[PDB]
């Protein structure tokens, strides 16, 4: 908190104060043009890629490492095949340009100097809530700084950072210095809890991005939440077992029950295909529209989730604090406001589908092909 607190946020906050409905409604929109996509092999990135191809006209440059594969072109085609039935190889080389590189190497952007990019969408990130080393800050902060530096070699390149609602992490740890504190799309710093490495890293990427805006860079920060399976067909991420949220669902299923604090917990189910649609729509908003809370606003409860699980016959029951506390041993967020983004998204013809029972069954059906609940 040396690097965090020893920082004058006055300029940043003055920008954030332009991020109002009046300034969206009266502002002049931006065009996507050609996109440079980082993170194109991840769960969110590969769906941004899909939506771009399905509903925008430009090219999209995908920075990735060849890895074990022969060419980075072949790696990308393997990932798209893994996620979509459509074959997309015909577009590779014309609309999808694969690019060998890693956002932690500033030199890996130099090859893009002569290409016509208008927009950088940075969805590459290391999301590991517990890590014992500092490589998370290479990917999440330094990879952002490297992209911002690429964007600043020009005057016509937007930078769109994919951030996390979790930067609004807690009540203030200094209510005295932050009275009447709001938690919305005009908030970045209010001495919240930043002890967690992942949250601290995304916080420092946002601060870097908004700092670049004070120097003239057109930027957007899109805070996403609980990234869940596609709405169209319930397909989840290829590494299905790293998700803590669904892991707790799997514990409650194996324990056979949950206390009513668990049943009452409300969550967003931001369906990954709709997160991608939303990222591409908010990228066209006027320049003073800089920060967005892009998450399904129709929260559901764990009562709703287990209700859908119980259609499989798991008989998960809601016990009491005592009853539950016995079956185990045998083995602020409401304050966070997202209404301004919901309004902007609505005006752009975007409405979050409800995480209803039929969608939860689509989601659980896919998980069950991996015997996730067996």
């Amino acid at each position: 908190d040396d690097i965090i607190k020893n920082y004058n946020y006055g300029e940043i906050n003055e920008l954030l104060q332009e991020n109002t409905w009046e300034n969206f409604f009266d502002g002049e929109n931006l065009e996507l043009g050609n996109v440079l996509l980082t993170g194109a092999t991840g769960f969110l990135g590969i769906h941004i890629l899909y939506e771009f191809i399905k509903s925008e006209e430009g090219k999209i440059y995908c920075m990735l490492r060849k890895g074990k594969f022969d060419s980075c072109q072949e790696r990308l085609i393997d990932v798209m095949n893994d996620y979509f039935d459509e074959d997309f190889t015909d577009l590779v080389g014309s609309r999808i340009i694969p690019i060998e590189g890693d956002i932690t190497e500033i030199d890996d952007f130099k090859q893009l100097e002569d290409e016509p990019i208008d927009t950088v969408i940075n969805s590459a990130a290391l999301v590991k809530h517990y890590t014992a080393d500092d490589y998370i800050f290479r990917v999440n902060v330094d990879g952002v700084i490297n992209g911002l530096k690429f964007a600043q070699t020009r005057n016509n390149i937007k930078y769109v950072q994919i951030s996390t609602i979790s930067v609004l992490s807690s009540y203030s740890l200094n209510e005295e210095a932050y009275p009447n504190q709001e938690y919305d799309e005009r908030t970045l710093y209010y001495e919240q809890d930043l002890e967690n490495k992942y949250v601290c890293s995304k916080f420092l990427a946002e601060r870097a991005v908004l700092q670049a805006a004070t120097k003239g860079l057109p930027v957007k920060i899109i805070r996403v939440g609980n990234l869940m399976s596609r709405y169209s067909d319930g397909v989840f991420q290829k590494n299905y077992d790293t998700n803590a949220f669904l892991n707790n669902i799997k514990t409650i299923k194996k324990l056979g029950a949950m206390n009513p604090a668990m049943a009452s917990e409300k969550v967003d189910m931001s369906q990954i295909d709709y997160v991608a649609k939303g990222i591409l729509a908010l990228s066209k908003t006027p320049e003073k529209s800089r920060v967005f809370h892009c998450m399904n606003n129709h929260y559901i409860s764990h009562r709703d989730i287990v209700d859908a699980l119980n259609t499989y016959g798991y008989g998960i029951e809601e016990v009491d604090f005592e009853e539950f506390k016995q079956i185990y041993e045998q083995n602020f967020e409401e304050n966070v406001e997202i209404e301004q983004t919901v309004d902007i998204l609505h005006s752009l013809g975007f409405d979050w589908p409800e995480a209803d029972e039929e969608y939860l069954k689509r989601l659980f059906d896919y998980l069950n092909k991996f015997d996730y609940f067996e």
